[PDB]
């Protein structure tokens, strides 16, 4: 068929929609990407439906989407094109129709790291219709109709608010009028997780290079297994860390905790060295070196930790 | 065609639905996601199928799924919409539809891994029908139609049950009656893998780090050795370990055995660092302390032990 | 249509089968599936389809899966619908109807793994029918259509033989009979794979763990070094080996071999604390002791393999 | 129906072709692939469906896919036949059709890795069609149809351009004229991720094999810990840097960098073994290749990331 | 519609089969199999069709894959089967039928690893066809329809040749002739990527291993610390190589180069136990030892690289 025509010939048809999560999952990191199964609900006049109630026994009257024009919806920022089953059109007798599908998608969206994982996000499901040239269509949001399930869960993150911004964004695209709306879903992350991937043995591992400033210094070999062994454990635990984010060109907040515990590894092994340099001519310097050691090197990091934690939570 | 009219006039339509187990695989921690195979009944009344059973010497007759009203039963909680082939159609003279079909689904269900690994799981299956214009559609529970075939496995698994929630959960969604089933699988983990998988390693790492307390005092390179892989090889297990689940913000059974081990171990390093703190200056205290330590800690940690393995077996 | 009414009138439609197997890969040990591409064939006799051979210029004739009646046979250990495509379809002039299509599937079947890797499987294909009101449907094996290419092949295993169960099991399912046949391929594991993979890496960090027996007693690092990087390295043997398993509740084959290779090397570390716990006082006692070690520990490592490859070859 | 016949009998008939790029993401360096979503837009003659814009009441008139021919146009470098959508289709009066398509693809586009990570790449994205039998049809570039949306993003790349080499390549295959062409999507690499995650330890590495020249002589199995750990943590490094990249014949700036390193750390391996073989007999010349080593090391390595890192930037 | 009749009563009917390679992509060491995108031509003669090319004023004449008969031809060492799009279908006056699809498929093509990573293969694409009962049909090969694309890679691999044999393989299976061609795409592999990957962290472990006999004697910790890590460096480096082929049976040109470097360090290990064994009692005969070790070793390693190289290069 053909979209309705216009009763003010010059008049736009808004289609209001309306998304309702069902299933939100698979929310990775590293592809910026995840799955959500939802209603998405379309309504919009066709007088060419109207019908008198009583002559036509039925107070709805039900369609096939074969039967009628429906508006092609499309969204934007998906990997393939949405698996749908329709799920109930009924018009009014006015022509007034509400159409009802449940769908799936891999939605695409670009996650900000800066702050991970102590980060927020916002999830954009963009919709968007294209205009025939018989007629502009334009899309509006029927706030009644947006929500989520409850029982509604990312295994990983806390979810705020699933919201849709009400006024769309119209603009020319190859020479005709798109309309594309935002739905916008709100997540914070629970970083509790990595505390105990991450944190925490990059903290033992700090811990774990000043002990050595307790070792006799005559020990050498000692010493040279506690400093190494720290530094090359720090390198790994960081090329981990990175490989569970994308390729992303900036610096996370876990980047940052994780190379100052490297500065402290590192400097530890300095430490080691200079005294080593010292213990035989000047082993009183040597002695100050370890004896101021290992009182500053966990009181500096007793405080950066006292920061950090106060900063990013 | 179309929905039964009701014979009361104001009578819900009931459809009697069951499922039949026939595969069961694909249990995914990580994702919390399960794969399943059975058979799919439903079970309904349309009179307008009636038939005189004398009159009509065929005593229920066959229909295709084009030919008469079929209820559309949707999964809830899946990822896509199940692929299913219908087996088989049967009216009986009254008008009583019996619906059968088989289908495989992909179910995404969350895993309660606090107890973990010896944890049980409920998964739920939710079925799902929504009201039409002309009549409200509920669902029911037929139990000679629930079950599940004997050779099903899980193989990490212990499957206790498979039953069905006979009330269902009947609400209000975007303007319509949804009539909502829970069938749940009641299965129990098989913890004897991670036996040999984690938790001898980690016994087996506390007592090598045990052993350092039996070496000679100044041998410092050879007890630095012992206490130095221990606690690396304490926190590389904690990670592998970890890398088996979700990203779960709660600690895991297997957690706090991990890290009561990685206590005892660095431990024994502070222990390492004491004594050789004291090996020049008050070689008696130094000595004491091994002597000590040797008893203390697989005492202790044999104790620890018995509490554990006596609480989750 | 409709199925072939029984001539007997009270006679079971039987339905000759037969598996011709063309590709078979993707043997997966910790998914316990498998992909199979073949040839099904089925034979029945519906007699509305007999014809005159004389009047009817044809020999055969040929029809359309549309055209006439069809039985509905399904795999039961399989995680989707099998992909058909109908090759021919040929009826006889008495009404027997040659059907054959090939199919591919993703088989599930479960795997022994007590003797791994020197087992052997019986992979598992159930083909079942389920009757229909007007009739029971038994399944058959025609022999001269089972069988598989010669170019077959599953890369880590010998192909011993494809064959069936003649004799159908039948039972009751949701209140009708159902008939299912089990068609078996049974493979034997090649294992050299492993004698190298995990194997060699044992029976050599055994043999470097007695290595240090003959290193001197006074030199304790050095034995330290020894002990404790083969008793990691087999840890980390044990993990690794155990990871291209499924989550088996028992032991394997290989299971055994690495624990008594660990006992081996964690009782080198019992020798070298003993030996170190007895050099400055009873240096007789010390060197006597390693003298016996270097005899024994290679000696009863030499007779566990005999009895260990006599028994699983 | 059929292709249009020419005006000069002998004319080949032209098809403009734009793409608006909508998603671009995907884009593995292991596989050569990235994955597209974008607008596909034709725009040609058919006289046949010309028509009266005055008799008939419309000024476009659109059709159905089925109703009017429509150029086989293909993607050249893709895995699979693209999934497309036809979005809308629209004749002109004098019977130009401008026909829009949204399409998804799976795109197969080699690398240059030579200068990785360091690299620009031209994405292609081949456009074909073929001549039948009754006219040659040739692939031209509507440069209003051509561009991208401006939140295209590809997690890890500046997008520099998407432009179309408008004059098309025609060759004949299997004996017809086919017309290919070759849109361009031009992207530099972001190479900050990379520093912190080979550069880093990389240049750590080195620098930590330098400390081992600061220790005091005598004391041998600490200088071997350093010179040891570092090699092989540069092997390690060097594997895992290799494992991001396809099997490339030639080497990479990255491989480059690497292996200087790795010649740096070797040589202060190669630089303990000469001290400690000089260490008993001629301690004085053991101070001086010491005492040498600790200035020009550092400045060679300087002065070589000098080079390095002004080269390739 | 039905197969062409035959004009001699009693001619096989045959079928002119080219492929034209487009696109060659993930050819998978381990699962054995590769992708492949290509053209699939066919031709052959159905008098029905014929015409008179001077009444009909048309040269050719194009059919829809509906309105004829068309052959079914299938792959056989394919996973699934194919994705096709026909692209033309022209008959000639004289019923000559020209076929042309363009199809994307898996094939599975066992691969000999012997001469890994020195090795070539041929991948095999298996064409069939199952004769009706009508005719017989036979395959056979038009070269002219058989090539590939000049821009056709695997990356990895040099393409010498993609050809096939002529005669095909006529063969009867379960009751009807099938025939069958051999489409070979001959390749080897290239090498260099595995040289840095594998054959270089090999000779350089052991040249580390040699460096041990410079050390001094009295430096057991330190000795200790060469032999013991180089050996484990070669265990990981054999896994880790091992790891990217399937479970083959057989050993590798790497296999026994690894190997070997393997005896060579062993036995590195070896000489370290004697010489220390030695070095109390003898200093003149373990002095030896570390004298002519010095010069054997990195002369029968060098002499083994010569064989070995010399022979798979
Ligand atoms: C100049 C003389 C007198 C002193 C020579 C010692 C310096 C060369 C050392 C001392 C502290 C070291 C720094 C300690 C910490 C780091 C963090 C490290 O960053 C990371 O590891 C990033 C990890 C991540 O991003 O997750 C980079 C090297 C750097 C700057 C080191 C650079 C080399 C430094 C400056
Ligand atoms: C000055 C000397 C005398 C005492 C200083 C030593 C303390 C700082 C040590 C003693 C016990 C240690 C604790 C022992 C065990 C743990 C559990 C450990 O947690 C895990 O490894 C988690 C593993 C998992 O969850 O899978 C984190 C470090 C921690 C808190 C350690 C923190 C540092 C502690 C308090
Ligand atoms: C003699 C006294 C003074 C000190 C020894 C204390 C014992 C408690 C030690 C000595 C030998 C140890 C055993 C050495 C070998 C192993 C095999 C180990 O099994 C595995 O590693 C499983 C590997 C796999 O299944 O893949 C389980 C612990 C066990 C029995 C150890 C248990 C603790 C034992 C008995
Ligand atoms: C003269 C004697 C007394 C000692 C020196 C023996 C040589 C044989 C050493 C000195 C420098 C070494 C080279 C140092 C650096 C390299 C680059 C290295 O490349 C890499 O491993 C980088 C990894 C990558 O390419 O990604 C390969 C070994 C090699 C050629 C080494 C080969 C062995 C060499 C030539
Ligand atoms: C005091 C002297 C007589 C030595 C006594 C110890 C022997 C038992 C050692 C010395 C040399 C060793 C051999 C050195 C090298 C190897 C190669 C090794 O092969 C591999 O690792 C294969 C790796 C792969 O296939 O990739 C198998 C063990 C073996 C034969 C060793 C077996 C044990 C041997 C004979
Ligand atoms: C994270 C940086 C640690 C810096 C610690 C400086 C300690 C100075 C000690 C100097 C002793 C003479
Ligand atoms: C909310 C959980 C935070 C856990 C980290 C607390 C900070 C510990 C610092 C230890 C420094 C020695
Ligand atoms: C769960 C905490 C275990 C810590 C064990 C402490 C043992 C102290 C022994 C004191 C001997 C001197
Ligand atoms: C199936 C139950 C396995 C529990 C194993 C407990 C072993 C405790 C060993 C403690 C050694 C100190
Ligand atoms: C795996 C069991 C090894 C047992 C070795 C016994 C050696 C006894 C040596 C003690 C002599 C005093
Ligand atoms: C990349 C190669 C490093 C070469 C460094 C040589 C240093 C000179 C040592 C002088 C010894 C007396
Ligand atoms: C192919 C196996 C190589 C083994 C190398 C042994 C070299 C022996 C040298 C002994 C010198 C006394
Ligand atoms: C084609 C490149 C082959 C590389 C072979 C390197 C051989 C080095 C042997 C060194 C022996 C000491
Ligand atoms: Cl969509
Ligand atoms: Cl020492
Ligand atoms: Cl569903
Ligand atoms: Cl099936
Ligand atoms: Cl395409
Ligand atoms: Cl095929
Ligand atoms: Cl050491």
């Amino acid at each position: 068929m053909v979209s309705p025509p216009p009763p003010i010939a010059d008049e736009p048809l808004t289609v209001n929609t309306g998304i309702y999560l069902i299933e939100c999952y698979s929310l990775d990191d590293k592809a910026e990407t995840f799955k959500v199964n939802a209603f998405l609900s379309l309504s919009w006049k066709d007088r060419r439906l109207a019908f008198d109630p009583v002559r036509s026994g039925v107070r709805v009257k039900t369609y096939e989407p074969e039967a009628i024009w429906i508006p092609e919806i499309r969204f934007v920022n998906v990997e393939n094109a949405r698996d749908a089953d329709v799920v109930d059109i009924s018009v009014s007798p006015d022509g007034t129709v509400q159409y009802l599908e449940r769908f799936s998608a891999r939605v695409l969206s670009p996650l900000d790291f800066r702050r991970y994982p102590f980060d927020s996000q916002t999830l954009h499901i963009y919709l968007i219709v294209r205009s025939v040239d018989t007629r502009n269509i334009v899309l509006a949001v029927d706030l009644e109709k947006v929500g989520k399930n409850d029982d509604v869960f990312l295994t990983g993150w806390d979810i705020e608010s699933f919201t849709a911004v009400v006024k769309p964004a119209n603009f020319a695209l190859e020479d005709r009028l798109e309309s594309k709306l935002d739905y916008q879903l709100r997540i914070s992350r629970q970083y509790g997780y990595f505390v105990i991937q991450t944190y925490l043995p990059c903290i033992m591992t700090v811990i774990l290079s000043q002990v050595s400033f307790w070792l006799n210094r005559e020990s050498v070999p000692a010493r040279t297994v506690f400093v190494v062994t720290t530094v090359l454990t720090m390198t790994t635990l960081s090329i981990s860390a990175r490989n569970s984010l994308p390729k992303v060109a900036y610096a996370t907040a876990m980047d940052w905790f994780i190379a100052v515990c490297y500065a402290f590894v590192f400097s530890a092994l300095i430490e080691f060295a200079t005294v080593n340099y010292f213990t035989k001519s000047q082993p009183a310097r040597a002695a100050k070196i370890d004896r101021l050691s290992r009182i500053a090197f966990p009181l500096l990091f007793g405080i950066f930790n006292l920061v950090y934690w106060a900063t990013y939570l």
